[PDB]
């Protein structure tokens, strides 16, 4: 096994820490859960330490551990993500709601030990007062695509990633979130620069009966795919 791979060829404990601020509306979100690589799973669960969460849960699902995807054997050689652990690598997104605000994240992921931590930080702006996101008229579900399209990107010695989620309106229309993505390594050792190829994502959001404070479960299946 490659350095990066051999960290995560059992389950894998997780912590994500991450600040918010959308149209002036401050919030925090402490995450934990366990990523299993091999099977391409996570659990997670959520929880807004603030008070109540401001935006649709499911607004930050995309934002909520990519170095977990199941590569297949075959594809291995292609996995940026693990090649650049443990020192990790540098998220960034511009989420773009159709007819809506933006979302602006920036996330570090590394290892702290033999946990995999995220530290992100999320900025929304021209999100409008009764639209679909500050308006809480999302259902609380998830969203799932094979198409999290994945590039390499030489000028950062990284990768490019573009998607589109289709959020679940209330009144049975859907909210577009296009998704431009960029993953710059931290460290300066070498990592897979990829050959164009694609995840394929199962996500299903959940509550915890027992949870008095707002929160979301997550569970996700993400599996590599397009190179044979």
């Amino acid at each position: 096994v490659s350095k990066g791979e051999e960290l995560f060829t059992g389950v894998v404990p997780i912590l994500v820490e991450l600040d918010g601020d959308v149209n002036g509306h401050k919030f925090s979100v402490s995450g934990e859960g366990e990523g299993d690589a091999t099977y391409g799973k996570l659990t997670l669960k959520f929880i807004c330490t603030t008070g109540k969460l401001p935006v649709p849960w499911p607004t930050l699902v995309t934002t909520f551990l990519q170095c977990f995807a199941r590569y297949p054997d075959h594809m291995k050689q292609h996995d940026f993500f693990k090649s650049a652990m443990p020192e990790g690598y540098v998220q960034e997104r511009t989420i773009f709601f159709k007819d809506d605000g933006n979302y602006k994240t920036r996330a570090e992921v590394k290892f702290e030990g033999d946990t995999l931590v995220n530290r992100i930080e999320l900025k929304g702006i021209d999100f409008k007062e009764d639209g679909n996101i500050l308006g809480h008229k999302l259902e609380y579900n998830g969203y799932n695509s094979h198409n999290v399209y994945i590039m390499a990107d030489k000028q950062k010695n990284g990768i490019k990633v573009n998607f589109k989620i289709r959020h679940n309106i209330e009144d049975g229309s859907v909210q577009l979130a296009d998704h431009y993505q960029q993953n710059t390594p931290i460290g300066d050792g070498p990592v897979l620069l990829p050959d164009n190829h694609y995840l394929s994502y199962q996500s299903a959001l959940s509550k915890d009966p027992n949870e008095k404070r707002d929160h979301m479960v997550l569970l996700e299946f993400v599996t590599a795919a397009g190179i044979t």
